[PDB]
């Protein structure tokens, strides 16, 4: 079981592999982590004796990955400056194939029927891809007025309309700035 | 990398230990799968070398998992009509599943869904179907079927000595088959759309 710190230290040393093509040294590590390069290296030692890592200088091989390990958000809150504060449930693995490289993802289980139409079914997971900005027609996980809903996003001049895929629902329409793009869905997964 | 039979000879070793506590011989092994006693242990080195399992000493009673394929599901690329077996299955690729979407006991496949049979349970084309292995179905299941040489995707119901093959699409046909004329390949329990 990995703490936060190391998780979040297996995390670059897993991103900067993809990045770069080589693993980062301990006084990369440790730039990034604002700790000494002791300190870094620290961390380093006990992925190793956690079975992460395999360990000259960048001596370093992913022996179990979790950049695949995907964050199950539930609730998400509105905070300062309206700052989405998610409240993490779990971590899911989720078959590469089915992720961006590039991107930074998150899980959201669906409630209800407003996207029927486009089959994404109360109970499903949505797979979402991080971004702020969205294109007309793609599928979103918003926040607007401190409730996130999934919905087609179309803009046009200063208005953002969240169009559910229900014929027994109604659009909404914000002021555009008012809705919060949390990312893009692009996976569903569902469990019979 | 793993063939189809390596990857059974793996989960049958894991769910043996996890049920008896100690691991299966080579000959159970064998036994298990039909194959010879010395292809099963030319497997036990095979998948040592390839890091699934370990056996101290070599000795078969230190044979234990070292890295569970529970989550590796084979996504099947074709199933045609046999001679001698109903059906033939050909492996296409692997993919990683979670076990919450996986039963307890049961191996499964995946395979693409290809057009519109199901879309009014919000299956469509181009997602793949998580199945269940089992030869027998329940009324309203999700199946893939075979039948007269042709694997489809349907709900299943059965009402005595008739099978029907139901599309979840009002513009397609409920196909009626004598039951013992309908192979059940598994029923589908998962669904994993990439967009």
């Amino acid at each position: 079981d990995l703490t936060e710190r190391q998780r979040k230290v297996l995390l670059f040393i897993e991103e900067f592999i993809e990045k770069n093509g080589y693993p980062p040294s301990v006084r990369e590590i440790a730039r990034r982590f604002r700790i000494t390069p002791r300190g870094a290296l620290l961390h380093l030692i006990a992925l190793e004796k956690k079975g992460y890592i395999e360990r000259k200088p960048r001596a370093l091989r992913i022996s179990k990955s979790i950049r695949n390990k995907i964050p199950l958000i539930g609730e998400i809150r509105a905070g300062e400056k309206r700052e989405a504060i998610e409240y993490l449930e779990d971590y899911i693995e989720i078959p590469e194939s089915f992720l961006s490289s590039g991107y930074d993802h998150f899980l959201l289980k669906v409630k209800g029927e407003s996207m029927i139409e486009e089959h994404i079914c109360d109970g499903d997971l949505v797979l979402v891809r991080r971004q702020d900005w969205a294109q007309n027609g793609d599928i979103v996980a918003a926040m607007v007025d401190g409730e996130v809903t999934l919905a087609k996003f179309y803009q046009r001049g200063d208005t953002v309309e969240l169009r559910p895929a229900n014929r027994e629902m109604s659009s909404m329409f914000f002021r555009a700035e008012k809705v919060k793009i949390l990312g893009k869905v692009v996976g569903v997964f569902r469990k019979l």
